[PDB]
């Protein structure tokens, strides 16, 4: 496994019909799991599994510049479970970040940060076995 919390370099940045896809396994009894498209210090799109928010199970997303969080987008639609393997695929398109968790569509986040071929790391981190993270050109 790779070491938690994880830092995968985007040479470049991300451009449309890159997917990046990240295999790993929730930890039993987790409560949490981020993935962090950066642009230096700000992250262009935050992807947060919260698994015990007031007793109760969402993703939320967002966007954090000079160091001030937005306005968040929540999903109820939750498709982690506690110690099974899942698959992340995120593909980036011209307008969004597309979502995919276990090859079903998941949800969209639109391109707040503008400047895509600035955000050039992926951050993973939270209550996870990572098995792998990369990218390809689809
Ligand atoms: O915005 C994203 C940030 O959120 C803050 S928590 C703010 C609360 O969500 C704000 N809020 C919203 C509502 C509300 C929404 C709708 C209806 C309504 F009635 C109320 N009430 N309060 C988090 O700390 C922040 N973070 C998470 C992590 C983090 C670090 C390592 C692993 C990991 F997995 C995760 N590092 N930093 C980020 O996830």
């Amino acid at each position: 496994p790779l070491i938690v919390p994880y830092n995968l370099p985007l040479p470049g940045g991300v451009v449309p019909r890159m997917l990046i896809t990240i295999l790993g396994t929730v930890k039993p009894n987790a409560n949490r799991i981020a993935l962090d498209f950066q642009r230096g210090n700000d992250v262009a799109f935050h992807f947060n599994p919260r698994f015990n928010e007031n007793n109760r199970r969402v993703i939320v997303c967002n966007t954090k510049l000079d160091n001030n969080w937005g306005r968040e987008e929540r999903q109820s639609v939750f498709p982690f479970e506690s110690g099974k393997p899942f698959k992340i695929q995120v593909l980036v398109e011209p307008d969004h970040f597309k979502v995919a968790v276990n090859d079903a569509h998941l949800l969209q986040y639109n391109h707040r940060v503008k400047k895509l071929n600035e955000i050039s790391k992926l951050g993973i981190s939270g209550d996870i076995d990572l098995t792998s993270a990369s990218y390809t050109m689809i």
